[PDB]
């Protein structure tokens, strides 16, 4: 819908340098490597990170469409972030902090 | 409660976008007025806030928000949409705006 895709395309640009910033340190590193940096990022993140895949995710068609062209999957009423962090299928999670 | 509701968005602003102003301090305290110049410049074709250096006098901060900039945390301004961050022991600061909103 307008209202939703209006929304979405916000937040996105809201997220955009944010994701860009954390894969660029992200991509050079190994698994291990990239599981110790989101350690390294957490107490000093109000954001929720962490890795997943397509099939973690259950990524639908439309939403592997976005990874493809670089651009953040938006989920959970705007509030969860998908990115794409190189070639390969480990993508990269964010979400906004918890509401009260 | 909506008598504290400012206090409630003030700080779940501060809570997203706290993250965001330390990676983005941490590449700009090294680093002198021209190679600060130069990140900032580098950062925009990637990023939909806008990223600029600001300092007390030129933001006309209150006392209250240079309160919070003694103690590391973000100056919230303008409807939630600009973020103010100390920088280092400097007077210079960064100023993060949050992407242009929609209108009616």
């Amino acid at each position: 819908a307008f209202y939703d895709s209006i929304v979405e395309n916000y937040h996105r640009d809201a997220v955009r340098g944010q994701a860009y910033s954390l894969v660029e340190k992200l991509a050079p590193l190994d698994q291990a490597g990239r599981q110790r940096q989101l350690e390294d990022w957490r107490p000093h993140y109000g954001l929720e990170l962490s890795l997943t895949d397509a099939r973690q995710a259950k990524l639908t068609q439309e939403e592997q469409a976005l990874l493809d062209k670089n651009l953040l999957v938006v989920r959970e009423d705007f509030t969860e972030f998908i990115s794409r962090i190189d070639a390969g299928p480990q993508l990269l999670d964010i979400k906004l902090p918890p509401e009260p």
